[PDB]
C-alpha cells in the first residue's frame, strides 16, 4: 500500500505520499522527474494514483523521495493527470505541513525551517508552528525569471493576444484575462478553463521552452489568467490540463508573474503583494532579492500560505484492479480528458 | 497526525468504476429511530446538510463518488443499515453503493464472511435489500442484489423542450424515482466522447422535470422527486446501454442498479421482460451489470416487480477524514469546471 496524508493549501489539494513509495530510478531528483515523464513504468504509476477510480479531477499526489542534498529534509515530485512536475507552491506548503504534523520532521516553535529538494532546486520553507499545528508556511521559491514579455500569438477565437512567458519553478504563459473577454470569478470557472486549454495546446505546439540549466524542466505547464481586484490584489486563475482551475492563488505562477512585475518596474526588493484565486483564497507574495539565472535577470520570490491536514488515506498498490490502468471523462475532468 | 482529532473511517470501494466510500467507524449519531426518519432528517435538518456538505464537497470530497453512512440496523433481520450521501442530497437507494457496502462489510469482517456464499441483509429507507455475495479466500468477488419493489408510474410522458422539441420519458421507481429517456431523442449516442454533452442534457431535463413533475412513493413519504434522468439505448450485442446523469452534473460510472431496476419495470409493462429473464447492462465506460426479473409483486395495489442486480465491488483503499468544524472551508465548495453545469447552485 501507499500511505498518504491528505492536505489542502488554501483549498487546493495536495496528497502527500509518506510511506510505501516505490523506488524511482535516478541519481538526482531531476533524473527522477525525467524518468517519471519518459519511462512506461513511470506513466503506469502516475496513472494508477491520479486517475479514476483512485484519483479525482482535483488535487495532486506528491511523492516523497529520498533527499540527496545533506541539508534537505525530503525530496518530492508532483504528480498530476498531465505529467509529473518539478515545482508547486501550494504542494510545497502541503508537504511541509504534512512532514511537520506527522512528526517525520521535528516541529520547533515558533518557527521550523524545512528544506525540500525539488527537480528545480532546494525550496527553503519557514513554518510558523504553534501547539503542534503548522499554521502557515513561507516558501523561498527557486530563482524565477522572464523568458519573454509581450509575446504575441494569433488565436482564431480572440484574434491576436499577448502573453508573458516566464519561469517560477515551472514555465508559465501569463495572460491578462480581459483579452479573452472574461473575468476571473467562480461563475466563469468552466469558460476560463476552456480558454486556458485552447491556449495551452497552441502554446505547447508552437512555443518550446526549456530551463537554460535544468534540461528536465521544459514546456509551458499552465496558462494563468491574471487581473487586479479593487483592493489591489493580483487575481489569478491557473488552468491545468485536461481542464480545471487551481483552487489556490498559484505559488509558481505568482513567482513567475512577480518576475514580470520586476522587469516592468512594478515591483522591487522588499515589496509584498496579496494574490487571490478564483475562489477567493489568498497568498502573500514577496520579492526577497534580485539574482541571475544563466546571465538572465532573475528574482527570489517568497510565497506564504496555510496548509490544513484534513485526512489520511492508504491506497492498495494492486495492479490487478480491473481499472488498474485508470480512466477519465470530460464530464468532470475537463474538455481534453478524452486524450487521457 | 490525527492524534487528538475526531475522525470518520472509511473503506474506499468501487463498483464497476463507480466509487462508494463506506463509513465504518466514527459515524455521528443521526437522529431518527427508523432509517426512513434518518433520511428525512439528513435532507431537512441544517445539521444534516452541514454534515453532508462537509463530507462530499471540496476540499474533502470530489465530484465523483458517494459517501455511504453505515447506521444501526432497526429491522430484526438486517445486518446493517445505510444511507447514500451525494452532492445533491441523501438518497434512499443505490445498486452500486449497496454492492460497495456489502463488499466493505464482508472484507473488513464487520459481517462474518462465509464461503462459498454469504447473504447480507441491508436496511435502506426504501426497504430491505438482500445482498447475496460470492466469497472466496477472504474476497467478496461479486454481489447479487435483490432490489426493493420497483414499478412504473407512467410510460411515454410527454415533455416540451426548447432544444429537442417534445420528447418522451418513462416515470418509474427502482428504489428511487427516475425519468428514463431513449437517448436518440436528444441526438446523441452513449459513449465516453459524449460524457459532457449527455450530462448537460440530463441536467436541463432534471431541472424541467423536478419543477413540473412531482412524484412521491405511495407508502414511504421520505422518498420523493425524480433523482436522476437516465439515458438509455441498446448496444449491438443487445446490452442495455445506460447513462445516468447526477446533479450538479456528472455521469454514473456504473450501469446504474436502481435505474436498471426502474427500466426493468418498464420492460415488464411493455411485455418485453418476464419472470426469469436476464439482461446485461453496460455503462458509459463499458462496465457491466446483470439485470434479472426475479418475481412479480404489488406496491400499494399497483403492479410491480422484484429486480436483481449483479456486479463486482473492489476495495481500493482506506481513508480517515477529520471532523473539524473549524477548518476555514468547513462549509465546502464546488465549481463548474469539474462539478458540472449546475455547480453554482451548491
Amino acid at each position: 500500500t501507499i500511505q498518504l496524508l491528505d492536505v489542502h493549501c488554501e483549498g487546493e489539494i495536495g496528497r502527500v505520499a509518506i510511506g510505501g513509495v516505490p523506488k524511482i530510478p535516478g541519481n538526482t531528483v531531476a533524473e527522477q522527474l525525467h524518468w517519471l515523464n519518459t519511462d512506461p513504468k513511470g506513466e503506469e504509476l502516475r496513472r494508477f494514483l491520479v486517475l479514476e477510480p483512485r484519483g479525482a479531477p482535483i488535487g495532486s499526489v506528491n511523492l516523497l523521495l529520498p533527499a540527496r542534498h545533506p541539508d534537505a529534509d525530503a525530496a518530492f515530485i508532483i504528480l498530476q493527470p498531465d505529467q509529473a512536475h518539478a515545482s508547486s507552491g501550494s504542494n510545497s506548503i502541503c508537504v511541509t505541513t504534512a512532514l511537520l504534523e506527522s512528526g517525520i520532521v521535528e516541529m520547533k516553535e515558533p518557527e521550523t525551517v524545512v528544506t525540500l529538494e525539488t527537480a528545480a532546486g532546494l525550496v527553503r520553507a519557514t513554518a510558523t508552528c504553534r501547539d503542534g499545528r503548522c499554521e502557515k508556511v513561507r516558501l523561498t521559491m527557486v530563482p524565477s525569471f522572464v523568458h519573454e514579455l509581450d509575446v504575441g500569438i494569433d488565436t482564431p477565437q480572440w484574434g491576436r493576444i499577448k502573453l508573458d512567458l516566464c519561469y517560477g519553478g515551472i514555465f508559465y504563459a501569463l495572460v491578462d484575462v480581459g483579452q479573452i473577454g472574461l473575468t476571473i470569478g467562480k461563475a466563469n470557472a468552466a469558460s476560463l478553463v476552456q480558454a486556458g486549454m485552447v491556449l495551452k495546446e497552441l502554446i505547447n505546439r508552437t512555443v518550446p521552452v526549456v530551463h537554460p540549466e535544468i534540461p528536465a524542466i521544459s514546456g509551458v505547464a499552465y496558462v494563468m489568467f491574471r487581473d487586479i481586484d479593487a483592493d489591489g490584489a493580483i487575481r489569478t486563475c491557473t488552468t491545468m490540463w485536461p481542464g480545471r482551475a487551481d483552487r489556490s492563488p498559484c505559488g509558481t505562477g505568482n513567482s513567475a508573474n512577480l518576475a514580470t512585475l520586476h522587469a516592468r518596474g512594478k515591483a522591487r526588493v522588499g515589496d509584498v503583494f496579496k494574490s487571490r484565486s478564483i475562489i477567493g483564497s489568498e497568498f502573500e507574495v514577496g520579492l526577497q532579492a534580485e539574482t541571475e539565472v544563466a546571465g538572465k535577470p532573475a528574482i527570489i520570490p517568497t510565497i506564504t500560505g496555510r496548509g490544513f491536514t484534513f485526512g489520511l488515506s492508504q491506497v492498495a498498490l494492486d495492479p490487478f484492479d480491473p481499472m488498474a490502468n485508470g480512466f477519465a471523462l470530460t464530464d468532470v475532468w475537463g474538455p481534453l480528458a478524452g486524450d487521457i
